[PDB]
């Protein structure tokens, strides 16, 4: 409760006031330090200041030669700490450069910066106590002689800490979110691979899940790791967490391979599985939906010259006029057959005007010998082939109207909706799938706008496979989507191959260690406030260690362990 | 709680300046009166924002161009051509012909007594005879659907059409001084908001200056 040294120096420092603070022997002895990056308070004329610690160094003190002092004692033999403390207490000093941050005003207003520079007799410098710390990570910008809203529950996010350094954890001093801040909003989860990513995300995932039951999830689950525990790791997932939680009938699974995620699920979750998981298969019948079959094979990889074929693009366009004759209905399904979909059981056709069962070998076969647009492909029947992994006689779902229906539905208004889809299990059609699901959901909020706003959130992995087209849905969804409440939570671990129109619009960041100076030069040109720990995160990797900041009225970034599921979970039921 | 614009010129008592073009006219006029009271027709005027694309097919093509390369990538060879190409286009009687025949089959109702010199294809009956009649506009003329969203927001005739209301409100010849705040709502467009925004203000930029010498544009 005294303070730490004595303040030497003050001045102004391009747009920020900064002072030189001195430590003397008898502080240096007591074992008083100062960690980088730390918080103390300064005093100054009656009034509280936050201040960190940016740098140290040595100086000289006085008129000393403490290099000569020193190697004539290391010459001599003589040891200054049992011996000869006279000139042991002439050279231990040390140097540091604390800036001023604001100041906490009113009923937890902040002001930033300062236009009052304190003289050198006036100011002290204290270490701040965790009371005082607990109510500085609360302060928030805000307009001037108001008064503080309050109300929505709070859930703590994470706990301070200062690096790996003992004596520099702080597990009272929690930072406690509202999740309200993540829902409508752009939130970017940036840091290298293995450093917290994925349990960050969990986090935020069952925070909204637990505060706003009528907002729905789109999570497209690139990595297979948003459901259950994976095999190289115990951490539990969103079904293990809803589970705990008491939620039943929200998640809606959408894979290819429901009898081994079945087998899992019944392992990791008991008999009942069946009330808080619901799986559903990403298999269409493509005699039912030719249209699908002809939009697969027209987007395909086109390997070398990306020349679409000329009969494939008439098809395409013409096969819903088509569908008004069965001599050319008959041509594409023949194509398919020849292509190797087995078809129902009693499908039949009519090629000119008799039935054929193209379901029995022998009419298949009468039918074949008995053969505007729709020959073409026919002649191009092995172009489907690739279209066997994805067919699934006799379905008639839709899987792409029935997640529209469940996200953005009249009858499932409110109530939300998680819907993971395992896009790993859909090969080569993933991209397909996922670009036309997005441009449909995005055309069905937009036709509700000026009733209702979609209210539900994207979650995206290695976005910057898709926000670096700038002509494509997911960067209008990112630029755009908030007019019609539609959010997005992207990780991509390496900020520089984002476009910085979409990084100068997002609100929310949460960073971890980053490696490369590119990265850290678009987080500083972007967020400028984030130029006082870009040095931490270049050298320092450190697993679970965030920086956190949510925009727009937190005054500084600020540096946390993230707290475990368990630990969330745990503490969510009491 | 921070007034609108429209309750500012309620409180302040102008009467007949705002003009709101939307394309959610039932919603808006649903929020007008709780906010503004039963009165509020007398300071706004609530309109929709459909254009006809028999005048303006430069909108339908870009926009037909944005709709591609959205769902995918690779806009098609004729498609490409036309986007950049149908401004020549428009003096070749025989390609224009082609686009005009691609959006009456896409299924936009024309405006009656509009014909083309390959023809009334406003009639029922001369629009068969010119298809059964009948290059870059050639393959466009067969791949008919591209413009089939359009139908979201196409209106036969030039009384609906928002983008000559909008410049004869803010440069009519009638309409001279007094004042007239337009303002558009943006996001009920989706999609076709930039090019919509960028046509229109070509045009108002065009017709002003058409009129320097007589009379200052003189707006904001």
């Amino acid at each position: 409760e005294s303070p730490i040294g004595v303040v030497v120096s003050s001045r102004r420092n391009g747009p920020w006031a900064e002072l030189t603070l001195v430590l003397t022997p008898q502080e240096l002895d007591q074992g008083k330090r100062l960690l980088l990056g730390e918080l103390v308070r300064v005093s100054s004329g009656g009034k509280d200041y936050v201040g960190m610690v940016l740098d140290g160094y040595y100086e000289p003190v006085g008129r000393s030669d403490p290099t000569y002092t020193l190697a004539l004692a290391h010459i001599n033999q003589v040891d200054l700490e049992k011996e000869d403390p006279w000139a042991r207490k002439e050279v231990n000093f040390y140097h540091h450069r604390i800036v001023l941050l604001g100041r906490v005003v009113q009923g937890g207003l902040f002001a930033p910066s300062t236009r009052l520079l304190p003289p050198v007799v006036e100011a002290r410098v204290y270490r701040m106590t965790e009371e005082e710390l607990q109510r500085l990570l609360a302060a928030e910008v805000r307009t001037s002689g108001s008064v503080k809203a309050e109300g929505k529950r709070r859930y703590a996010f994470g706990h301070l800490a200062y690096g790996l350094e003992e004596g520099g954890e702080y597990p009272e001093v929690v930072k406690e979110v509202d999740p309200a801040l993540f829902v409508g909003r752009r939130t970017a989860n940036f840091g290298k691979t293995g450093f917290g990513k994925s349990n960050e995300n969990k986090v935020i995932l069952t925070l909204l899940a637990h505060a706003f039951p009528r907002v729905g999830m789109l999570i497209l689950d690139q990595n297979a790791e948003y459901l259950l525990q994976t095999e190289a790791t115990t951490s539990p997932g969103l079904a293990q967490a809803f589970k705990a939680l008491g939620i039943r009938g929200r998640i809606r699974f959408y894979t290819a391979r429901e009898e081994a995620w079945a087998r899992r699920l019944k392992e990791h979750l008991g008999t009942e599985w069946r009330e808080y998981v619901e799986v559903l298969p990403l298999k269409v019948d493509f005699y039912h939906f030719p249209e699908l079959a002809v939009a697969l094979a027209y987007q395909r990889r086109r390997l070398q010259g990306a020349e679409p074929p000329q009969y494939l693009e008439n098809a395409f366009y013409n096969l819903e006029d088509w569908k008004h004759i069965p001599d050319r209905m008959a041509y594409v399904y023949g194509a398919l057959r020849k292509a190797g979909l087995t078809p129902r059981k009693g499908l039949k056709i009519k090629y000119k005007n008799e039935n054929y069962d193209i379901s029995e070998e022998k009419s298949w076969g009468n039918l074949q010998e008995a053969m505007g647009g729709a020959r073409e492909l026919y002649s191009r029947a092995k172009v489907f082939s690739f279209l066997r992994a994805f067919h699934a006689p006799g379905k008639e779902a839709n899987f792409l109207e029935t997640i529209k229906e469940d996200l953005l539905g009249e009858k499932t208004e409110g109530e939300g909706k998680v819907v993971i889809l395992d896009l790993p299990s859909l090969g080569e059609a993933a991209d397909f799938f996922t670009l036309r699901l997005m441009d449909l959901l995005f055309d069905r909020a937009v036709e509700l706008y000026g009733k209702r706003q979609a209210n539900f959130l994207v979650v995206l992995e290695e976005a910057h496979n898709f926000l670096e087209d700038k002509a494509g849905i997911f960067y209008r969804v990112a630029k755009e989507g908030r007019k019609y409440g539609i959010g997005m939570l992207y990780s991509t671990q390496s900020p520089a191959s984002i476009p910085m129109e979409i990084l100068s619009q997002t609100e929310n960041f949460l960073v971890k260690h980053l490696s490369s100076e590119e990265d850290v030069k678009v987080l500083k040109r972007a967020k400028a406030p984030f130029a006082f720990v870009a040095d931490f995160l270049l050298s320092e990797p450190i697993i679970g260690y965030s920086y956190v900041y949510f925009e727009p009225y937190q005054p500084f970034v600020v540096p946390l362990r993230v707290k475990l599921l368990e630990h969330v979970l745990k503490s969510l039921d009491s």
